[PDB]
This record gives structure tokens, C-alpha cells and sequence, in this order.
């Protein structure tokens, strides 16, 4: 068959990330299903609505039309039943936690009870999709679908078959993320990081491992980088909108023991209240506006061999 028509979407997971794809059909004129098993997840689906409004108002300029906004609000169904879920949906993107397991369930239950003509998609970055392909029951309908953080902004969507993935199920995905404004890739072959992360993770590797082992302050490694490479974000301004929630837990599962201490620095600014530009304040601080005002000091060496000593 072919993949065509995007009208209804059903997202599974409201989460940090679920919550912003539903926004993101929602906003380009799609009525979106939302569902989550446990009903107090939906109780206030509401606060991220809001979070997220704000970040538009930052980052959009002519963009975000308060309107659009709140029609788009209006276009979301929250729910906790699966079968309401899936009835009509022309596309399903899961965004569950990251348990194998729990993929598989979900997937099963995916299968026996969405119409035929439904593209499947799953937004891991931790598995492989073709890891739980399987489970949905229908692996040539079945892909992944990648997103960056604060993805109104960073509006990127990477999709990536598994060798069982048919290609109209792919060019669907490609057309689903433009209608939805995206600017939409192909992954052609199924690899742990997409493009994104592959790019992204040695690259924030190493600026964290330069500042870990005192060789430079974050904003000597960003400027470098931004100004030999003709370039507008460094890797600390990157961690600030990846946010220090993930990039924490990230860096603890190498079991590096320099990357430990990195994660527990970046503990001790989610303390304080600054993980990123979602507070205003990461390892630089940030006006309304989304502006850059200059890099936190307290992050400097000064006379210390490394940030730990």
C-alpha cells in the first residue's frame, strides 16, 4: 500500500519529549490523541502544555501564534484508553520509557488493536527499534522517529528503518514530519544514534573531558569551536538546551570515573536550581528572550588543576 494520510495521530507517552511531539502535530493543524496508562500523568498533561508555550514565545518570534496555540491545545485528546487511542490514527508515535520490556507490551498491544493502513513509529534512542520491531506484529509498517530537544526550535526528525521497514512506510514518516514542521532525514541504514547523537556524543565527550581534566573554562572551548569553525554553539551551550537532567544520567552510564564527577557538577547546578536554559541558567545564563548573557563564572578553574580540585 502507501502511507499518505496524516490526519489523526496518536502519541503514547506524555512525557518531557512525548509531550512536545504532541504539541508539534497539534500546532500544524493535526487532532492528536494522547495517551498515557496511568491517569495522573494526564492530570497535568496541562503544565507541560504551558512549559512548552513559553518556549515558543522565546524561540518563534513570528512564530507562535498564541492562537494556533490555543487551537492547537484544543486539537489534544488526553486519554488512558489504548483502543480510543489508536481507533482512527493514521500514524502512532510510542514515546515510553526506555525498557525493552515494556516496548514490547506496548507494541503487541499496538498491533492487535490499530487499523492496517497505521504507520508505526518509535522514538527510542536508547534500543534498537529492530530490537521490538517485531513485537507490533508488523515490522514492514514499523520505524523509528528521532527528535532533538525543544524540537519547535531544533526541528529536526531523523527517520530510520530497520531492514524489514518498507520504503512507502519510510517516505510516510518523511511526509508526516514535514507536514508537521519538520525538516525530515534519512537515516538509511538502522545505527544506534541516528545522525544526531552519533555527531553529538563524541563531540560533547570531548569538550566535557577538556574541561574535567582542567584543560580550559567551558566558554574558552565554546569560543574556540564557535570561532574556528564558524559556528554558533559550542558543546556547553549544546548541554544547556540538551538540559543537565539528561546529560547527567548520560554521562553516569559510561562508568568513567571523569565522567562521574562531570555528572555530579551537574548535580550540584540542578541543586541550585540551574539545569539548563530551561531554568535560564546552565553554563551560561539567559535572558527572556532565549539570549546568551555571558558564561557562569563559578564554573571557571581559577587557580584549581582540575574542576575538582
Amino acid at each position: 500500500s502507501e502511507f499518505t494520510r496524516f490526519e489523526q495521530v496518536a502519541v503514547l507517552g506524555t512525557g518531557v519529549l512525548g509531550s512536545q511531539i504532541i504539541m508539534q502535530a497539534a500546532y500544524h493543524g493535526k487532532k492528536v490523541m494522547a495517551y498515557d496508562a496511568v491517569p495522573a500523568a494526564l492530570e497535568g498533561i496541562e503544565r507541560r502544555w504551558a512549559w512548552i508555550r513559553q518556549g515558543y514565545e522565546a524561540d518563534l518570534g513570528e512564530g507562535y501564534d498564541p492562537q494556533r496555540f490555543d487551537e492547537a491545545i484544543a486539537r489534544i485528546t488526553p486519554t488512558s484508553d489504548l483502543g480510543e487511542a489508536l481507533a482512527d490514527a493514521d500514524i502512532v508515535i510510542e514515546a515510553v520509557p526506555e525498557n525493552l520490556e515494556l516496548k514490547r507490551k506496548v507494541w503487541a498491544q499496538v498491533g492487535e488493536l490499530a487499523p492496517a493502513t497505521t504507520l508505526f513509529a518509535t522514538n527510542t534512542s536508547s534500543l534498537l527499534p529492530s530490537d521490538f520491531a517485531d513485537a507490533s506484529g508488523h515490522p514492514e509498517r514499523f520505524l523509528a522517529l528521532h527528535y532533538a530537544n525543544r524540537i519547535w526550535a531544533q526541528n529536526t526528525a531523523e527517520v530510520m528503518g530497520t531492514a524489514a521497514t518498507s520504503p512507502e512506510a519510510v517516505a510516510g514518516a518523511l511526509q508526516f514530519a514535514e507536514e508537521t514542521g519538520m525538516v525530515p532525514v534519512h537515516v538509511r541504514k538502522e545505527i544506534p544514534g541516528y545522525f544526531l547523537n552519533s555527531l553529538l556524543i563524541p563531540w560533547l565527550q570531548a569538550g566535557s573531558k577538556l574541561y574535567m581534566h582542567g584543560v580550559g573554562n567551558p566558554a574558552d572551548i565554546d569560543r574556540t569551536w564557535r570561532v574556528a569553525t564558524g559556528n554558533e554553539r559550542g558543546p556547553f551551550q549544546t548541554y544547556d538546551i540538551v538540559g543537565f537532567h539528561v546529560a547527567a544520567n548520560v554521562s553516569r552510564n559510561t562508568g568513567v570515573d571523569w565522567q562521574l564527577g562531570f555528572a555530579e557538577l551537574l548535580e550540584k547546578s540542578i541543586a541550585e536550581g540551574h539545569s539548563g536554559v530551561a531554568d535560564g541558567q546552565g553554563f551560561y545564563r539567559y535572558g527572556p528572550d532565549g539570549e546568551n548573557l555571558g558564561p557562569v563564572e563559578d564554573w571557571n578553574l581559577g587557580d584549581k588543576d582540575t574542576p575538582l580540585g
